[PDB]
């Protein structure tokens, strides 16, 4: 897999709204979402949101991710991490994040990157895990039926 990254474009992001297959998807990687995904949807977390950037391989837009707080000489905290549904395993996250990382510490100087992952997204969990997070903290958080799960809370320094 030879990925090349830019920032997300307009045309970009009706592939993207449709990366999330299921509810339990689009919870794990946008829980204020409203299921199903949107373009709309997705606009407005850009908006509110900094670093919004694609992975690109053989001309397929396959991945996104942005930053949802931003704390210059500080951390920043990767959010909306999602891969096309037929390219995940061949390593579109792993590199993305590898890219994300790099613009916490060149654009925002940042010490720290945060992520946080609900506990039934085992792949989540795992691929932070494999890119040397760890667990900091867990909070309580329910899901769109009202039902309680935990949100686990990782960072990873960036030296
Ligand atoms: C902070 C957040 O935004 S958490 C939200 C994460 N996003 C989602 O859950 C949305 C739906 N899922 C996806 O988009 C994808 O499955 C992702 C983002 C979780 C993983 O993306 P991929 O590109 O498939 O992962 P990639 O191939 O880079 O794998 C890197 C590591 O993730 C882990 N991983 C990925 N998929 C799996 C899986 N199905 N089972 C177990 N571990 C997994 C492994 O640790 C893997 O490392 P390895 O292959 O060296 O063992
Ligand atoms: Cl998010």
């Amino acid at each position: 897999m030879q990925l090349s990254h830019r920032p997300a474009e307009t045309g970009d992001l009706e592939t993207v709204a449709g990366f999330p297959q299921d509810r339990d998807e689009l919870f794990y990687c946008y829980p204020k979402a409203i299921w199903p995904f949107s373009v709309a949807q997705l606009a407005a977390a850009i908006a509110e949101r900094r670093g919004s950037t694609v992975a690109v391989h053989d001309g397929q837009v396959l991945g996104f991710a942005n930053f949802y707080q931003w704390q210059h000489g500080d951390f920043c905290a990767l959010g909306n991490m999602m891969v096309a549904p037929a390219a995940r395993g061949l390593g579109v996250a792993r590199y993305l994040i590898g890219v994300m990382e790099n613009l916490a510490r060149e654009q925002y100087k940042a010490r720290l990157m945060k992520i946080s992952c609900f506990n039934a997204n085992a792949a989540g969990l795992l691929l932070y895990t494999q890119l040397g997070y760890q667990p900091r903290a867990i909070a309580e958080r329910h899901d769109p039926d009202g039902r309680r799960v935990a949100l686990i809370q990782m960072d990873k320094p960036l030296e």
